């Protein structure tokens, strides 16, 4: 379908491709594309050792395409109506859980992690609840409005990324309504040092905190795209261990779970993201040589499981 | 215009930006993206010496930034109307020299570098000529659909890149006719050393041969986007030189208008292509690296200055 292709491009006034030009010259420019495709491999590199040399550079590619295709995914989704994103929606499996999660009137914890397509499952969700989620403002104006304005069409209670947020969200669980945490990057300020796939990482407590008080139904949420067709969604409990101990044992079952469903869709997470950086002897590792990036990165995954044999708090000390 | 913008991005069907998404990951996939960057720096190296490293590195972002929205330009182009591109010619510098040269009936030749967006002085020029063109079909077929349907709807008569073709624009021309020659590419089979930037470069003799033959007019075409707006053209006299000596001499006049062109316009030349190349010293020096490549070349600007001098033709030996 090359042509319909050009034959919109081609029907958008001149100065559509000017200002497309020059946001593609900025990136090629920049080397802000091929910094991003290192930090990609060297996350796998760091998450999934086991890979050949041959089997990762095959999931970069498929990685580097699969999230570019979320984001523009995410503009088609953004801009459609909500029965067109429902409808989008081809397959679901444990859509029980869902149901019976707000039959509890307990609220509902949909833990989303940076993986697939998740904006396509919004909408299909907010015909069951009413959702709240937390929104940091997005730093270009005209996102920002074309982001508050899909949230807006999909009945999304947008609140602030602070502790008012916070209590809102603890208010829509106690009214058994539901909300969307994405709890896999690393938080402003804060948090707790969790281990992330050995590796521990200061982490965002948010997920465990709002479940283990409320009682509310922690559910693991992903979607993927079927092949030139919608998207397949997937519904899971968290193990029932997440009400267990403290929020960090809460977010270490969390950190379990995606590190799960990377291991079984590494090609689906997005791996742009610098996730590794946050502990204070790996500051440098995407800047640095990759090989001694690792050897950093190996030297602290022996030294945590080490330290956890002996009675001493040593990962979890924030200095 | 960020969100008008994004609002039709999203109006769009979602496979359509699956697909997008594919070919830009392919780019980044490929190193296509970077290998282009080092070969326009290599060639501002070489055809522009007395640049500063930091003079190089503007001109290359402004160069990179250009090509590519000259190549959106295009499509902008080859779906709009006549009357539409029409209105996209801004101002014309030496509107006079093209009406005398048809005037004339002994034939127009328009010489059209890859500079700046030259696919935008189609429409004007066709409402005053029949216009016949060389043509190669494009390896994708709907790409070819999509230019061979603007070419049909600029009334251009597209004729084989071949003796067949030049028959016909030979023909075209002593009816009093006009044709367009972008002469600054390496050809495909044969031809002629002559010198571009001091370097000894396999060309095009077409233009000098249909120009000196026929005596037909030869004019210097080429235009530039004016900052949110059209595009100024400018047609330009060959210099009366072009109808003397052999085509190599003629060709020579035709790079030496060129080379003025890119001197007073360096960021508007379509740097991309490898056409130092053409030389058989140089077949490798997008390959190898840059520094290396640079001495190659400096060595042959000067062998060719001191071999002209000599009574031995050494450069246009083809071997
Ligand atoms: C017009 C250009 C074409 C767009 C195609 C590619 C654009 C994507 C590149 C940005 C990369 C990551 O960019 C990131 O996107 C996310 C959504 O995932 C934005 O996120 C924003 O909307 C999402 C969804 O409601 C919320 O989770 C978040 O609170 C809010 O800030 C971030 O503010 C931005 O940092
Ligand atoms: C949908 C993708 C978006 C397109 C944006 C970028 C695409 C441009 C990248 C291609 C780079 C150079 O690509 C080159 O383009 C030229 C036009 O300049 C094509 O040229 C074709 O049309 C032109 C114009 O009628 C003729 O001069 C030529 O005979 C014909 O083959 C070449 O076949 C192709 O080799
Ligand atoms: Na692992
Ligand atoms: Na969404
Ligand atoms: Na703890
Ligand atoms: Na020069
Ligand atoms: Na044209
Ligand atoms: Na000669």
């Amino acid at each position: 379908m090359n042509y319909q292709l050009l034959k919109t491009f081609s029907r958008q006034p001149i100065q559509f491709g000017r200002f497309l030009a020059r946001l593609l010259a900025g990136l090629v420019n920049t080397l802000k594309i091929t910094r991003t495709s290192k930090s990609i491999e060297l996350n796998l590199r760091i998450a999934l050792p086991y890979l050949t040399p041959q089997q990762r550079i095959a999931i970069t590619e498929k990685a580097v395409r699969n999230e570019l295709t979320s984001y523009f995914e995410f503009l088609s989704i953004w801009g459609s109506s909500n029965s067109k994103n429902i409808s989008r929606i081809h397959r679901i499996e444990g859509e029980h859980f869902f149901h019976e999660a707000l039959a509890a009137k307990k609220g509902v914890v949909l833990i989303v992690p940076h993986f697939g397509t998740w904006e396509v499952m919004n909408a299909w969700c907010a015909q069951f609840t009413s959702m709240t989620i937390l929104y940091k403002p997005v730093k270009n104006a005209d996102a920002d409005r074309f982001v508050r304005e899909a949230r807006s069409r999909e009945q999304a209670n947008l609140v602030p990324t602070d502790e008012s947020g916070v209590r809102q969200i603890f208010k829509a669980l106690k009214q058994g309504e539901t909300t969307v945490i994405l709890p896999d990057h690393t938080p402003n300020v804060g948090g707790d040092m969790v281990n992330y796939f050995g590796v521990p990482l200061a982490s965002s407590n948010l997920s465990a905190k709002l479940i283990q008080k409320t009682k509310a139904k922690a559910l693991f949420l992903y979607a993927i795209r079927n092949e030139n067709d919608g998207f397949t969604m997937h519904i899971e409990p968290m193990d029932e261990k997440i009400y267990e101990g403290t929020a960090d044992d809460g977010t270490y079952v969390i950190h379990q779970a995606i590190e799960q469903l990377i291991y079984q869709y590494p090609e689906h997470y997005h791996w742009s993201y610098k996730r590794f950086k946050a502990n204070p002897a790996l500051d440098n590792i995407y800047n640095i040589d990759p090989t001694e990036a690792l050897k950093i990165v190996d030297r602290l995954k022996a030294e945590a499981l080490k330290t956890s044999t002996q009675p001493e708090p040593i990962q979890t000390s924030v200095m």
